[PDB]
């Protein structure tokens, strides 16, 4: 509901880009003294078409209705006269995403399992609100402090109508295919269980400290090959249907890899829900903590 006046917004730096969104760091200082809050402002590029504009409206509408300790905090909106739409104002998390933080900070196993438990808590809340995230990846998991994680980026999020188990989307170039379950790839159907598959991929990213050489696109493309014409998604669907999976990260405990593999069941109903994962991850974190 809050309205931020463009008048008092001072750009500090960009945090994320590019086609078709941009996240920037601003100081919102109405007193003009410097005591003003630091905010992360997400803007829709003025060049964006109707499809991305109706989607952006949905992203703001969804984030506005969500309230959870593991979901990025919505602060309000700013009128972007130049766009012309709304700029999404949210809390700024200094440590950034796990994708940017982990390659530079060796975090212990216990802490990574805590982040994974918190991701499941935030996701179970999201699923109880009858929404699917559709872009669950380490790049979209923001770190508030060494012990606290927050899910962001609701750009692909959708409301799943009551009584329905899935939502159908179309063939898109920006689809994060390397984080997607086979039902999404082959039938274009996104179930609550499809987000669980993406969590298994996110859990794999965390256990690899988001190392680029071990990332899901890197590993799947080494399996698929780069001279496949328009067939990368087809070869991906085929390798997953044959039971091939991302490997066990170095130092990942066997039980944790088995949990990962269970999130990667080909049959969507054989996967645990986020509600089932919470006590499991609480127990595993407790085992590994010291
Ligand atoms: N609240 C925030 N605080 C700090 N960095 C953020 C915040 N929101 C986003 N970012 C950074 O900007 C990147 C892009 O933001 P995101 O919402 O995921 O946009 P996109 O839809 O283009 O992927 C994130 O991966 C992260 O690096
Ligand atoms: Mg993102
Ligand atoms: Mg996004």
């Amino acid at each position: 509901p809050t309205v931020f006046h463009k008048r008092y917004l001072k750009k500090i730096r960009d945090l994320g880009e590019g086609h078709f969104g941009k996240v920037s760091l601003y100081c919102y200082d109405p007193t003009n003294d410097g005591t003003g809050e630091m905010v992360a402002v997400k803007a829709l590029k003025a060049d964006a078409g109707p499809q991305h504009r109706s989607g952006w409206k949905q992203e703001i509408d969804i984030l506005r209705t969500l309230y959870h300790e593991h979901i990025i905090k919505y602060k309000g909106c700013c009128e972007d006269a130049g766009a012309a739409s709304l700029q999404l104002v949210m809390e700024y998390v200094p440590l950034g995403s796990l994708r940017d933080y982990l390659p530079r900070h060796s975090i212990g196993l216990a802490q990574l399992l805590l982040f994974a438990q918190q991701i499941c808590e935030g996701m179970a809340y999201l699923h109880a609100q009858h929404y699917i995230h559709r872009d669950l990846a380490a790049r979209n998991v923001l770190l508030d402090n060494d012990r606290l994680v927050k899910i962001g980026d609701f750009g692909l999020a959708k409301a799943v109508p009551e009584g329905h188990e899935y939502y159908r989307v179309r063939e898109d170039g920006d689809s994060p295919v390397f984080w997607y379950a086979p039902e999404c790839l082959k039938e274009y159907k996104f179930y609550y269980a499809s987000d669980v598959w993406s969590f298994g991929v996110t859990l794999y990213e965390l256990l690899t400290h988001c190392d680029s050489s071990q990332s899901p696109p890197t590993k799947f493309l080494e399996l698929i090959g780069i001279a496949q014409g328009q067939m990368t998604v087809l070869r991906l669907t085929e390798l997953l249907e044959r039971g091939e999976r991302l490997p066990r990260p170095d130092k990942c405990p066997a039980e944790v890899y088995h949990l990962m593999k269970n999130c990667w069941e080909t049959e969507a109903s054989f996967r645990p829900t986020f509600e089932n994962l919470i006590p499991i991850l609480k127990t595993v974190h407790e085992k590994y903590r010291h």
